[PDB]
């Protein structure tokens, strides 16, 4: 046992490893998702980089589970980061909808982890989901489908000129 | 019953003034090696600084206690402060090993305290010990329990050599 | 076959992709080896923190080639990124040295990256590969040799006040 | 012989020389489409300086083969500047395709060239290649092929609507 392990159960420690991969997972999904939209046969950039950005911020989310776990004297147990579920991602409408899912995954396992951690009797692993996480996605699942709307009013993914002024309207200039 | 009361359990009060206590308690400990370090036939001035100001926080966390209580409109009831448990602390080892342990005492109460405003459903009180006390206490845990990880590397409590560099290495110039 | 697309080779385009892969591969190595020396029974934060600007670094460079192969009018194709080989990574030593052998790996593969350009007469490839990598993975390499005589120097594995030392001194504060 | 020349093939220098005609011939294609497209009955100014622009680039591109000849010590032959392909150069699609054709041309004789340099052994060409072209090459083929993509998205050639979008958004105002 860690000398500093204190009302830390296993089964979230575990959960906290699971965690960390599914944000990497997530990473590596907008990544995908950034390459696709930088394609000379897609080129919409704007689009790119929120993508990217995005992939930036999940890296981040599994970087603070990593110290979280340390931290609590659980330990760190990688397992592979498993490739995206497609290669390429339609349009920027197909692509969004595909975001808006991956955040309420993540958002549904941030939540069984908050339950895990309540059964557990664990108040700083409930805090740590409350204060870093839970409130952060639903702003995240918000712009989303804010976007998915806007996208629909554009007349994706037939209207082409649409797509076009999303681009340089809806995401911030790159 | 004062007029500002509302939804805070008798239990919960006494807890508080409880808590009050055992920071004092445990801010009186850290004078006492602060004091140890510094006399000159020990002479390890920047932990004697590192206890100092821990002693410092622990009084700052007291004064929190009494404000909160106030604030809810329960009464302060001051106790004795007993005096620490030794008189010497015998080296930088020993010393960081009760501070751990004086640390996890702390964590348990503040744990102890959370569960009782829980089942008497203060979500107040649950929300003051998660937002001021459980986080930076397990940052406290973790940071002594490096310090105690690195103090054996450097060959305590035999390795005097060990012991002057962790004083100028670990622990910050005072 | 792509707009943009003039004297690339499929075989050069696929091989990208591989190196695109592997250098996500040594990134994941590196965060592992960060979390290792972050743990409060390893707490060599410096070390630490070496190795988690590697990962970073190494991260930044598959974007590189993601976006390399965007430019050239290949597509980028994603495969799982593999768990590093160990879960725990002894000391700093043994760290070191598997960093070593990591250095040398990418850096085989580069070359070999350089030989297939060679062949298939693409010079834009070869002077992408020399320009933004050859230099600075011998430059790695370099650095972390030192580093390997300077631990041996210090008595690793088993002289662990060597082994502070080489964490306060070698390695830049973080 | 020239009193600085060393290692500098017969062939290379003559092809030294077509480079720079190619490079003026270039220039001046692109200046066409400048001026075309800031006719009255045409009118799209931003896509006029972004041809301008390149017009300019490519005769800087063509002095640098000449202060290349005589660091050489070969002798800078001129020819006639052909005249561009076309007197009108329909819309902003048709332009925007022939300047990709243009670029890939001027792609493919700095290819031949750095052939011709491997195969007479002349690294410091090489170098000069790799070093001042042929990357600023690539990005300027994957940015016209960009644009393509997008001027299609936009409905060009029937969208009148989206060609004057794409004045206003793809190229920088002038
Ligand atoms: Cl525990
Ligand atoms: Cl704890
Ligand atoms: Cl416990
Ligand atoms: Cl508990
Ligand atoms: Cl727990
Ligand atoms: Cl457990
Ligand atoms: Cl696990
Ligand atoms: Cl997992
Ligand atoms: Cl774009
Ligand atoms: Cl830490
Ligand atoms: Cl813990
Ligand atoms: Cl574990
Ligand atoms: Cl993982
Ligand atoms: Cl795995
Ligand atoms: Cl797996
Ligand atoms: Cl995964
Ligand atoms: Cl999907
Ligand atoms: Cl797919
Ligand atoms: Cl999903
Ligand atoms: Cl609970
Ligand atoms: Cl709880
Ligand atoms: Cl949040
Ligand atoms: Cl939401
Ligand atoms: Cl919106
Ligand atoms: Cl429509
Ligand atoms: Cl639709
Ligand atoms: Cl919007
Ligand atoms: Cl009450
Ligand atoms: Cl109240
Ligand atoms: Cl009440
Ligand atoms: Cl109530
Ligand atoms: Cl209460
Ligand atoms: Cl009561
Ligand atoms: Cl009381
Ligand atoms: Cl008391
Ligand atoms: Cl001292
Ligand atoms: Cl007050
Ligand atoms: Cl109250
Ligand atoms: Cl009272
Ligand atoms: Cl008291
Ligand atoms: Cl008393
Ligand atoms: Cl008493
Ligand atoms: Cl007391
Ligand atoms: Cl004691
Ligand atoms: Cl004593
Ligand atoms: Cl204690
Ligand atoms: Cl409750
Ligand atoms: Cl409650
Ligand atoms: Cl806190
Ligand atoms: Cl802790
Ligand atoms: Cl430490
Ligand atoms: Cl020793
Ligand atoms: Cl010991
Ligand atoms: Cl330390
Ligand atoms: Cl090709
Ligand atoms: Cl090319
Ligand atoms: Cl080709
Ligand atoms: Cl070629
Ligand atoms: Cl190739
Ligand atoms: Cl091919
Ligand atoms: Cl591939
Ligand atoms: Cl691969
Ligand atoms: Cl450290
Ligand atoms: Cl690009
Ligand atoms: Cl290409
Ligand atoms: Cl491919
Ligand atoms: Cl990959
Ligand atoms: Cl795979
Ligand atoms: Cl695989
Ligand atoms: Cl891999
Ligand atoms: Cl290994
Ligand atoms: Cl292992
Ligand atoms: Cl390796
Ligand atoms: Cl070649
Ligand atoms: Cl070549
Ligand atoms: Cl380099
Ligand atoms: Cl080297
Ligand atoms: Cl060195
Ligand atoms: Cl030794
Ligand atoms: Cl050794
Ligand atoms: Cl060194
Ligand atoms: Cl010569
Ligand atoms: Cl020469
Ligand atoms: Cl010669
Ligand atoms: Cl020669
Ligand atoms: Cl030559
Ligand atoms: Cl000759
Ligand atoms: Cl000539
Ligand atoms: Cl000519
Ligand atoms: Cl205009
Ligand atoms: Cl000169
Ligand atoms: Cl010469
Ligand atoms: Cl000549
Ligand atoms: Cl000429
Ligand atoms: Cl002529
Ligand atoms: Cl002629
Ligand atoms: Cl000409
Ligand atoms: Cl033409
Ligand atoms: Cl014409
Ligand atoms: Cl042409
Ligand atoms: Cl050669
Ligand atoms: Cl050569
Ligand atoms: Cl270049
Ligand atoms: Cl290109
Ligand atoms: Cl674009
Ligand atoms: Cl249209
Ligand atoms: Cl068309
Ligand atoms: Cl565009
Ligand atoms: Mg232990
Ligand atoms: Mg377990
Ligand atoms: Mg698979
Ligand atoms: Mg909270
Ligand atoms: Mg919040
Ligand atoms: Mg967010
Ligand atoms: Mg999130
Ligand atoms: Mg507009
Ligand atoms: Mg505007
Ligand atoms: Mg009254
Ligand atoms: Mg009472
Ligand atoms: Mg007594
Ligand atoms: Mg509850
Ligand atoms: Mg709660
Ligand atoms: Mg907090
Ligand atoms: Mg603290
Ligand atoms: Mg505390
Ligand atoms: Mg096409
Ligand atoms: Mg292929
Ligand atoms: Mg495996
Ligand atoms: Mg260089
Ligand atoms: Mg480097
Ligand atoms: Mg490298
Ligand atoms: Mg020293
Ligand atoms: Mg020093
Ligand atoms: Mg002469
Ligand atoms: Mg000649
Ligand atoms: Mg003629
Ligand atoms: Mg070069
Ligand atoms: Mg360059
Ligand atoms: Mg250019
Ligand atoms: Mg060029």
């Amino acid at each position: 046992v860690s000398q500093v392990r204190q009302n830390y159960h296993s089964d979230c420690e575990a959960a906290v490893n699971r965690m960390l991969n599914l944000e990497l997972y997530a990473s590596y999904t907008y990544s995908s998702m950034y390459a696709f939209f930088a394609r000379d046969d897609v080129a919409l950039h704007n689009v790119a980089e929120f993508f990217k950005e995005h992939s930036h911020e999940e890296r981040e989310h599994a970087e603070k589970f990593m110290k979280y776990q340390n931290k609590r004297g659980g330990r760190v147990v990688l397992q592979d980061i498993k490739k995206p579920e497609r290669d390429e991602w339609g349009n920027t409408l197909e692509a969004m909808q595909a975001a808006l899912q991956l955040e309420k995954t993540v958002n549904q396992a941030l939540l069984d982890l908050h339950k895990l951690a309540t059964d557990k009797v664990d108040p700083h692993l409930c805090d740590f989901l409350e204060s870093e996480y839970l409130e952060e996605q639903v702003k995240d699942i918000k712009r989303i489908g804010d976007f998915i709307t806007n996208l629909k009013r554009l007349g994706l993914p037939e209207n082409g000129m649409g797509e076009y002024l999303f681009d340089k309207h809806s995401v911030k200039e790159s």
